[PDB]
């Protein structure tokens, strides 16, 4: 309840089947605003802000606590428990895809289905795995973020959005720039340091892997990697949408594909 208030938990919709919409990096739950009308009639929609969102009081971001994805999982599960949800479909963008995977391992009965958008188990390359990022280049990026956060945001937002959708670039920039810079850097380091590859096989619920074209954060091969290694029944949806934030850039088309995946 203090947690429900802290993370801006919102429940809306006229349906019964519970649908959790969990935003990812650089946004808050408002990233779902243009998807939402498509689900109100026949779902009960649960939204929340990750503790690192710009819309959450930065006093709640305890750097001694949030050192791995596990405490983010704790927050998600405490929310669903407090709302009395014992089964739901879960949609996770970006880091929230991994949070949902870990949550499902902890609570295998809680999720009927996971829908993963812009998901990667590991951003960094190594000998037998392409993630899309080298350690050396990422340290240069972290230096830039520290030196001038504003300039970093304005360089990064068009890459993340990917497609030439200026409204979405401005909207992503808005919510990224609302994040306090030391939180953004710390969260970024957290996730670049994370490696979910070893746990993927532990998942037993069905996963729908939504993969856009030319996703700055997620090579096509990573979607295929998820398909091969996630332990349950997996379906890749190769969206006809460019970029890492399809909910911001192509919400009408994304909404339709989410509806199809949820009906499957
Ligand atoms: C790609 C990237 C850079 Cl280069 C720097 C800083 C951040 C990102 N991204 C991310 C960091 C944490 C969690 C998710 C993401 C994501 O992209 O979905």
């Amino acid at each position: 309840q203090t947690l429900l208030d802290a993370l801006n938990v919102r429940v809306v919709g006229s349906g019964e089947r519970v649908l959790v919409l969990a935003h990812g990096f650089g946004t808050d739950q408002s990233a779902w605003n243009r998807i939402l009308p498509f689900f109100l009639r026949d779902y009960r929609v649960v939204l929340y802000d990750l503790v690192c969102a710009g819309s959450v009081n930065p006093d709640f971001f305890d750097f001694r606590r949030y050192t791995t994805l596990d405490p983010y999982v704790d927050d998600l599960l405490h929310i669903l428990d407090a709302l009395g949800i014992d089964q739901c479909a879960y949609v996770g963008h970006s880091v929230s895809a991994m949070i949902g995977i870990l949550a499902s391992i902890r609570r295998p009965e809680l999720f009927s289905k996971l829908i993963l958008i812009g998901a990667s188990p590991r951003f960094l390359n190594d000998e037998d795995y392409h993630g899309g990022f080298e350690q050396g280049e990422i340290e240069k990026v972290f230096s830039a973020m520290e030196a001038n956060y504003e300039a970093w945001v304005n360089g990064f937002a068009p890459l993340a959005v990917g497609a030439d959708v200026p409204a979405a670039v401005r909207e992503f920039s808005r919510t990224l720039f609302n994040m306090r810079p030391d939180i953004t850097l710390f969260v970024s380091r957290t996730v670049f340091n994370s490696d979910m590859r070893g746990v993927l096989g532990l998942v037993k619920v069905p996963c729908h892997i939504f993969q856009t074209a030319r996703d700055h954060s997620v090579p096509a091969s990573v979607a295929t990697y998820l398909k091969n290694h996630l332990g349950g029944k997996n379906t890749v949806h190769w969206l006809n949408i460019e970029g890492h934030l399809p909910h911001l850039s192509a919400p009408t088309l994304l909404a339709q594909e989410l509806r199809r995946a949820l009906s499957h």
